[PDB]
């Protein structure tokens, strides 16, 4: 009767992706606008993801100290507002302001939003709920920058953020009068000093942290393509919507075979087996990406392959160790996913920062190696992590 308002959220999640996955694609023609270079493409992401590790950490905690109802309002509240109020920036200095903080209604979607799933929904019911808002994670990446080049194509780029704006709103107002609160921790103090102190004990977690980075220098070489995959093949290797847009399917229909598998080999194997099974292609992938990309620099097709090998392996391996590193640190829940989204970001915003010059001035062969650099890292911390 109630299931009305996960897909609310659903929609919250759907959105928030898109809002990412349908602007890479159409920066160009932002960036041919706002006028700075193709080098803050990327750097839109960048921005979007630096927000989502700001209050990370303080909105799990927050959330439950005075209610979760209105701070997850102040963040649908929070995100049609610079959904529309961006498009009266016009400038790219200020473009970025106003990209990071549509980056921070990130927290909202996991520590408050999935943790109002995780309280009042029942395990069966929650199972379902989060089978659903994987999915959201893997087919708004995947089809976003595809209606991302045909949205370019017979309308301007400025119809997304009316359009993300609205069904935030279709969401919003979906919210507005169904949205029943579960904070336990009403009428708390301003303990602040409890937060450090108890992220700095996972942080003192040598085989978490260690297994917190590993995920993500993995998922990396994924985002700093998605970052760059425009301005390496539009501008970078000069094709049309049509032909960069082909060339995001072969990458993410193989993460999405990665994780038909792993979701049914989940019984006949162990996790500690999977992550060393979907390894292999793993190692593969950036191997051959930049194996590619060695004396041929534009061999585009053999690298988006290669990032079809790697990417096939990051649906198994990547998926399940993380359980595991939440279950590194025998500790609180919040504080893990916290301690290790704080960490992944950190690895995914300044890792693509640096990607970003791994493409300019190095080109192709660079940024591929500057991404076989991040298999090396998630291997050289499974030997740590396993044996
Ligand atoms: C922020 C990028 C998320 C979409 C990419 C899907 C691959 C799995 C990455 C695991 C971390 C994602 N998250 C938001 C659950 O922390
Ligand atoms: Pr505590």
């Amino acid at each position: 009767q109630a299931l009305l308002f996960p897909l609310c959220l659903v929609l919250y999640t759907f959105s928030t992706y898109i809002g990412n996955m349908m602007i890479q694609p159409g920066m160009l023609a932002v960036v041919e606008q706002y006028q700075a270079g193709i080098d803050w493409v990327p750097t839109s992401m960048t921005a979007y993801l630096a927000g989502g590790m700001f209050l990370q950490w303080l909105l799990g905690p927050l959330s439950d100290r005075i209610g979760r109802r209105p701070v997850m309002l102040a963040g649908v509240v929070w995100f049609i507002v610079t959904c529309l109020a961006i498009l009266l920036a016009q400038n790219i200095e200020q473009f970025t302001l106003l990209r990071f903080l549509q980056g921070i209604s990130l927290c909202f979607i996991g520590a408050v939003g999935y943790a109002a799933i995780q309280e009042s929904f029942e395990e069966a019911v929650c199972i379902k709920i989060t089978a659903l808002m994987a999915n959201v994670e893997l087919i708004a990446p995947l089809l976003g920058p595809l209606v991302g080049a045909a949205w370019i194509h017979v309308l301007p780029w400025e119809g997304m953020f009316v359009l993300f704006a609205a069904l935030a709103a279709i969401s919003f107002f979906g919210l507005q009068r169904a949205m029943p609160e579960t904070a336990t921790r009403i009428g708390e103090k301003l303990s602040l000093k409890e937060l450090g102190r108890d992220y700095k004990l996972v942080l003192k977690n040598g085989r978490f942290v260690a297994g917190a980075l590993a995920l993500g220098f993995v998922s990396l070489p994924l985002l700093a393509w998605i970052a760059q995959s425009p301005i390496i093949i539009i501008t970078g290797e000069q094709l049309s919507s049509y032909e960069y847009g082909l060339l995001q399917v072969p990458i993410f229909g193989a993460l999405i075979a990665g994780n038909l598998l792993l979701a049914r080999l989940t019984s006949r194997r162990t996790v500690r087996s999977l992550i060393i099974m979907g390894g292999w292609p793993i190692m593969i992938g950036l191997l051959v990406a930049a194996a590619a990309t060695v004396i041929s620099s534009h061999a585009y097709l053999w690298m988006t392959a290669g990032l079809s090998i790697y990417a096939f392996g990051i649906g198994l391996a990547n998926a399940g160790l993380v359980r595991l590193t939440l279950f590194a640190s025998d500790m609180s829940k919040g504080t893990v996913s916290a301690a290790m989204g704080m960490l992944q970001m950190l690895i995914f915003t300044v890792g693509i920062e640096i990607s970003k010059h791994a493409w300019l001035n190095g080109g192709n062969g660079l940024f591929n190696l500057f991404n076989l650099v991040n298999g090396i890292l998630w291997l050289s911390l499974m030997v740590i992590f396993l044996k």
